Order: C-alpha cells, then structure tokens, then sequence
C-alpha cells in the first residue's frame, strides 16, 4: 500500500529547520531551509547559526537537523511511518550519547505548516568536556554513512530507532555517538507500522562561498532497505 501522507511527497518539497540549543550553558540557535524529494530520497539544505559562532561541530547536528524524506521502495512503502504521520506530523525525540564525552537529549515537532515541511527541535547538551572532542572542535567537517534501524512500538503506536554514528577525527580515530530514538504520530489518523527495516543513509557537508556566518550545506540521499522480501508480491 501507499498512505495518503505519502502522496505529499512525490514532488519537491520546501523544508524549514529550527533548532534552539543549549551545550553545557552556551545557547545557540539554528535555522535551516532547503529542499526534499523524496522520490529520489534526497534533501539539500543550507543551516546558519543565527546566534553567532556555532558552540560544537556541525557534524554533531546532522542527526538532529526530516525521515520523512528517505526513499522507500515499492514493496516497503508499507513500512513508511514518517510519511503516513504526515500532514498532521510526528514527535521525534532521541537521547544521543557520545562515548567518553556529553549527552544531547532532543524533542522536534515534524509536521507541514502550509506548504513546507518543518522541523521544529529543542536540544538540552550536558556533561561535555570542555576540551573533549565536541567542545574542542576536534572533529572533521565530514560525514560517513550509517544504517538508522527501525522497529515499529506498537504499545505506543510509533517506531524506536537505533543507530550509531562515527564521526572522523584529524588524527584518524573517531567519535562515536549512539543514538536512541523514537517516533509517534501528532494526529489521530491511522499510522503505517513497520516490520524491522534500515535506512540507509548518506550526507555530505559543504560550504556558502559566499557565506559570512557560521553555516553549513548539506546534501542526503537516504534509502530504506531490509524487509527481507515479506511483501514478495504486495
């Protein structure tokens, strides 16, 4: 099947990202617009932190800075609960814990507002060290790819995601950052729950040449993947 959320997506989607945060004190905010098309699962965006200088790397805000734009296949688009949420929306929350260092606990609202895709999030960070790799700005201005595994909870009808990020480091060691994630539906319309599928995910970070503030260009390509092949004929 496909659901009636999924039918907002089969074009180019505007999107909107705020993100107001809190590291160990240092407040900052960001925002983000861009673009998704979801047919092809990809997004390009460009963030700016609109507080000043941005008090950790960009990479670690990749994960928190729209699921809702990974490319399901035919035979999983039974599988796609972020779609079905849609318009009405999801809260996405997750606790990211970054080894030896702090902790980012998250809450973002993902909904349409008119025509755009919005991604409303607050960030709490504590327990960082102040010359560990996060507050030092140890980490490299890139991304690697990593598979996001999802599992439908159906006692509170939305998914529990899992996955664990790498993020590389100058002198060729890395930063590793679990994140435990769910996900449950705003309205209450029926949502799609999934078997145990992944999203297979990629970004790549650039630059505004002609950018003065602190900023980032992100482009993803994010593709499910993993339902066996349940659904053969479906």
């Amino acid at each position: 099947m496909v659901s009636k959320g999924e039918e907002l997506f089969t074009g180019v989607v505007p999107i909107l990202v705020e993100l107001d945060g809190d590291v160990n004190g240092h407040k900052f905010s960001v925002s983000g617009e861009g673009e998704g098309d979801a047919t092809y699962g990809k997004l390009t965006l460009k963030f700016i932190c609109t507080t000043g200088k941005l008090p950790v790397p960009w990479p670690t805000l990749v994960t928190t800075l729209v699921q809702c734009f990974s490319r399901y296949p035919d035979h999983m688009k039974q599988h796609d609960f972020f779609k079905s949420a849609m318009p009405e929306g999801y809260v996405q929350e997750r606790t990211i814990f970054f080894k030896d260092d702090g902790n980012y606990k998250t809450r973002a609202e993902v909904k349409f507002e008119g025509d755009t895709l919005v991604n409303r999030i607050e960030l709490k960070g504590i327990d960082f060290k102040e010359d560990g790799n996060i507050l030092g700005h140890k980490l490299e201005y890139n991304y690697n790819s990593h598979n996001v595994y999802i599992m439908a909870d159906k006692q509170k009808n939305g998914i529990k995601v899992n996955f664990k990020i790498r993020h590389n480091i100058e002198d060729g060691s890395v930063q590793l950052a679990d994140h435990y994630q769910q996900n449950t539906p705003i309205g209450d319309g029926p949502v799609l729950l999934p078997d145990n599928h992944y999203l297979s995910t990629q970004s790549a970070l650039s630059k505004d040449p002609n950018e003065k503030r602190d900023h980032m260009v992100l482009l993803e390509f994010v593709t499910a993947a993993g339902i066996t092949h349940g659904m053969d004929e479906l």
